[PDB]
């Protein structure tokens, strides 16, 4: 009825004894508070079935959730840790393009999407590799950051603690502050520029086999704790002051590098070129000249010299528990192609991608469908021997990815 | 057929260098087929793959099929937007996300609500031509320039298809380079391969007037698709939105736990003079990103193209009669975007699209539905905005 | 004053006839605070027309800077031949550019194009709210309204001739970048007249909306901008050329294949790695800067008038020969006005047969130099570029 | 030469018994002379070099050194703006320009930073740079160079090479980008007190000597590969800086800016915020954040014998201003220009007329007891004048008119 109810739900034994009708009409009158359902109601599923009952009435089509899936999906490694208001799941079909032969190895890469074409397509760039000797691949840079921005009375004094910073003695007392706060931790050199009395600070470090931005601002703040001591009428205006940079474009992340810096390379024969690829080497370098390169060129890109590195990042990134968001800068890359052997035949190619944000334990890595495809790859979790080398795999596989995905699309482009 | 047969007996068949009636069979041989190629051959387990409506994926929207990846969708709202209420969802694995963004939503709500107009609109596709000399190419920028020969590439160009409706023409010479921006509307299509058929048509009828113009390739990096690019933030792509709300002083310290002076002087130093020193072209704002891909995954969108519709610029400024209420706007000049097409023919995603109510092609006023989800976009953006700034000023 | 002294006047102040002594006198003045009073004993200031400098060109005037003016040419462009003037103190920059003229004119000559003409000046606007911007810049977009602001803007001037407007909101901010030749002139006093009394129109249909300046930096002017590089500001030239493979042995020292790959790798390579919006080329400010001190330009202008993309590739039958191309989208510049009033500016310009008004055809005298601006670049990056391909 | 006349040397090239443009090896001021006139019968109008000046300057320091082919000279005129109150200090500076009121606009900024209480400048950093491109035979070996550069013994094995090439030459941390087999390399270093693009390109050659020693494979392909980055627009100049980066700020009292300036502190934040910050934001502004830096470089390059054509990146600069003191009435206003090219020694501050400009501020030529610091003190003035620069303009919009 409702008085009833709400002595069994105030009950130490609780609301698996009301009915989801009965919880419903404790919430539409105000006994119950929205927010409260999470700790009240036991199982999870029930949670987002109840959720989901409430949104519904709201709405001018009452039967929109029909088709969007929840039960029986584990909400335990989501729930605190993920996702917060869960209606449901959205599945994202997962493909898989390969044998990807990169550094004398075999990787079948798993790629979400609901593009047509764009798998088979990258799976036709895969197979002139492999057919071409392979490809080899190199991480040049590794270390994620964060950007805070502080405040002092005066430009002055923000030179002062500039300088400060770069001294030896100085830096190595951050430092210690820095990576007293994890195994990981280990501060490379500070990259730091003044605006006025502000003053941009980007704190880099490895952080094992996970992204990192968790482990990187604990660092952060203890770093900044210690420069507070001795400066104490510096103010921290944010944690982050966008010289990261995180999820927005920029030409820091292109110069100076942003999670793993990687480049990949491989030689296609001729004969690879016109019986995989349907076109010449002499087609695919005039083609990527003047798209991926004058054509970037004019329509003023940053950091975007390729032909679609965003397509073949943000598949592999959904498949693989990966921030998709942070596709707008690890899908930083140039493609270069130049002809190649003794009569200029054959195709060199080469992708360059200097901010690629990746990790294989942490965040959505966590889930274990997201774990499925890491797996696959031979990367999933930790290295217990080798700290950071299944992150290190990852971005080489994803860079060794984007190439096979540059190579089919530009043949493509180049015949027509 | 090959139902009279056993899973081990087609793939040795397979095996053999030498169909299946069912879709999902085919999903289940092809992960057996794979399994046995991977170090650990038990990696599979955890993917699914039972059960799903696979008639709507296989020659459509992916090749290889292997399973699904389940992405979490969570709700943000009501988003109090345009005198209208909106339940956002929002496929993510970042914890807080949702929770931040539902945070915003609830300080927009109190404020009055939020109020979003679309600027502009029109996908884009930038082949490159090449002439044998750029005094030729120039010679075509300037036939395409004169009104009788932008009507008869127009012409060409919309007979291709319904909504094909050829807007101004923007072009560029690089030498014997010539770049050229085509532009328009594509009822609620994101519209990519419909204006790709206007484009063949368009440039073949130039060929006509220029038989000497080779098509080097249909996308010369000039639309510009899936990079970053001055271009979509100067002249737009898709469709170019702003949104806005005034938050009153109280609410701003009871729901978002700061001042407007506080969040301005954030807002300045961060979005404006930070994303400035990083060297940003279009990233003047905190994290745009986080909801356009969130919205974008849920409502079976490109979520590659990300990296264009996330281009944001936030503004916020004192308001009202004593300057202590906070004005705020967000502006996206490329948001990328489409309720018909591509993810959005899957029933899943058509379940979040319902949600907001733009699912399909709205037959009264084409575009529309596409329009109001860049709106809802623009406004979930400015809610996330909201309290990611709020929480960064404490 | 005639009949006063130079130190009389001088003790009036502490405690005109001429422009020369009015000079003179602000020096005196002048030298008394440096720390070294003879300190412009080598600075020239005598014989030198201020007549036409006073309230004009320049202020709290001691005198003038002389620049060396070299001479790259001929510079075979379109036909003609061309003697361009190059005002530098850079070693080697007038000898380099003259060898690229040498090479051009063996290959039989160059061609250029103007592609797109007129000056800019982009104002910030502020409505009450985002909503009133949008219905203002929607506005603006329609025929009949373009059409009442096109009126007002060319009602200023005879040279007044409004083009297609380019708009971008920002919340209530809206910018609006208006676009007009200016006969011959660079033409931003004439822009900014026009700018605001079409502004000033606009305050009748839209009262609420506050005018916060003239200048927004959406024009954009003396800043480094993407939008003046993609849809022009000024003069937008092409310029080509192609270079014998003999020549290129010969005269430039390397091969057609050697140059392809230098210019590839470190005008667009590089220049991409570096993160540049508008700069694939060598040295084009180098060439840009010398010809505008010595035109009478504003050599401030440089910041944008120096975007270039210059590109090379292989042609002719044997594939031996070098084809070159220079793409400057932001060329400012004018042949009257500013320090084009001035006589020795004045001779740089009749050397290249532009100065002053074009009576027949108003506005082909700046197109004309921005046609030699271009085609001299495009020798200065064969010459440079030639010269790091062969290294040393 | 001197014993025969005009007419006759030029009856002997045209009559083709004396090779042409091979003639003033044979003959300072008479050479010019010559070269102008047998150029004028060339031109369309013989009489244009009429009114372009020649008679009476020191061609000596210019001939093999500043300039070629030299037909005269372009007199620029000079203004003054000041007294620029900078440092506990006062700056007479010259002004090279054409400009209608530039230097009256400035001198009226510098006014207003006198009356409040003058302005505060620091030098953040200090390198000028070279940007090879060398190319490896593969991306792998590329990376191999890159590595090796980074180690603690490959960088002081090139250091060595670098710092052996000159006394100013003192190697600082190496940045390198790859692209492929391309391995760009940007040297930085100190130069004393000249600008250095001379100096740092032969410690760089030197430098990449040592390193094909090492790496026989490697292909220098070019000495500038545009990673410097050198008179272009480019992000690694605002975000790495290249000569000096320098900050600069001061105070204007609320009374100052209505009176001096006819303006208000907050109308003066508004249009900064919405002109140098958004302004610049929505036209793609990589550098430019400011209303005219690039005047106030221009026009003190030109008179101190600067390199004009750097001003494209040494005008980078962001302009910020914003509320001060108890009531929020007063303004205050920062310059940061993290790429001043400069220099006082060499090059154009080498002729006498642009050496009086450098002498009016104190920082001609070499400073002996501390090297770089006449560069360091103009780029500081440089920094000053364009934050007074701003502080006038930036009150003319506010105000309108
Ligand atoms: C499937 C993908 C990878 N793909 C695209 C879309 C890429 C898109 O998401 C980003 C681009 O927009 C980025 C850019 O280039 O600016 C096109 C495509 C591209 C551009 C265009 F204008 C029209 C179509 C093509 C394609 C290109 C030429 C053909 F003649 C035909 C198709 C393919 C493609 O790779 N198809 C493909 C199928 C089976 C096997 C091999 C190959
Ligand atoms: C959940 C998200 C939206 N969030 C983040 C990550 C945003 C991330 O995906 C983009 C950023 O990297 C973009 C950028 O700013 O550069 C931070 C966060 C940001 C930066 C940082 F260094 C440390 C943490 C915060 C946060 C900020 C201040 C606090 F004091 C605490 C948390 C929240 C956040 O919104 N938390 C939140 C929870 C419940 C309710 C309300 C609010
Ligand atoms: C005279 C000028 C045009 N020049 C320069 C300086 C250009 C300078 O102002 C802009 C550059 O910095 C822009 C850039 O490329 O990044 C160099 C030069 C360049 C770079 C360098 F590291 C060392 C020297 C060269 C040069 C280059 C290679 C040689 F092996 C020798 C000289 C010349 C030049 O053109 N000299 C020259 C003389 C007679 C005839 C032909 C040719
Ligand atoms: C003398 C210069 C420094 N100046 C300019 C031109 C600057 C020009 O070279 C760069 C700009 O284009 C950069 C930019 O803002 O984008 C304007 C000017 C600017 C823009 C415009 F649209 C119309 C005029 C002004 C000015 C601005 C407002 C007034 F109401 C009046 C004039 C002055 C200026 O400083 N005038 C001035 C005189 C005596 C004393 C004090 C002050």
């Amino acid at each position: 009825p409702n008085e009833e109810c709400l002595q069994i739900l105030g009950n130490a034994e609780g609301a698996k004894f009301l009915s989801d009708a009965e919880i419903i009409q404790l919430v539409n009158a105000k006994h119950i508070p929205a927010y409260k359902l999470e700790t009240l109601i036991e199982t999870h599923e029930r949670g987002v079935s109840i959720r989901r009952q409430l949104l519904s009435k709201k709405l001018s089509e009452p039967s929109s959730l029909q088709y969007l899936p929840y039960r029986d999906y584990n909400y335990s490694l989501v729930m605190g840790a993920c996702c917060e208001n869960v209606i449901g799941y959205m599945p994202i079909p997962v493909g898989v393009a390969g044998p990807l032969c990169l550094d004398e190895k075999e990787f079948q890469v798993p790629m979400a999407t609901t593009e047509g074409c764009l798998v088979a397509s990258t799976n036709r760039g895969c197979r002139a590799i492999g057919l071409g000797g392979g490809a080899s691949s190199r991480v040049l840079a590794d270390g994620m950051t964060r950007g805070p921005v502080v405040r002092l009375p005066r430009a002055c004094d923000s030179a002062e603690v500039k300088a400060w910073l770069e001294t030896s003695e100085g830096f190595a007392v951050i430092k210690e502050a820095f990576d007293s706060t994890s195994r990981f931790a280990r501060l490379q050199k500070l990259h730091t520029s003044i605006a006025g009395r502000n003053l941009y600070i980007r704190f880099q470090s490895r952080s094992g086999d996970a992204m990192g931005m968790n482990m990187i601002s604990k660092g952060t703040e203890k770093a900044l704790s210690k420069l507070h001591e001795y400066f104490p009428e510096m103010q921290i205006l944010a944690v982050s002051g966008n010289y990261c940079t995180d999820k927005k474009p920029a030409a820091i992340n292109w110069i100076e590098g942003r999670g793993k810096s990687v480049v990949c390379e491989a030689v296609i024969p001729a004969k690879v070129v016109r019986e995989v690829l349907k076109t010449t080497t002499e087609a695919m370098i005039e083609v990527n000249i003047n798209k991926n390169l004058v054509g970037s060129a004019m329509a003023g890109s940053i950091g975007g010299y390729n032909a679609h590195a965003a397509n073949i990042v943000t598949a592999i990134y959904i498949a693989c528990g990966q921030d998709a968001a942070q596709n707008v800068g690890s899908s930083n890359c140039i493609t270069l192609m130049e002809a190649s052997g003794p009569t200029n035949e054959d195709l060199y190619i080469s992708c360059t991608m200097p901010s690629i944000e990746i990790g294989t334990v942490g965040g959505g890595t966590n889930l274990l469908p997201q774990q499925a495809c890491l797996q696959m790859l031979g990367v999933q979790g930790a290295c217990k021997d080798n700290p950071g080398e299944n992150a290190r795999q990852l971005a080489r596989i994803v860079c060794g990815t984007v190439m096979a995905g540059e190579l089919s699309l530009m043949a493509a482009l180049a015949a027509g």
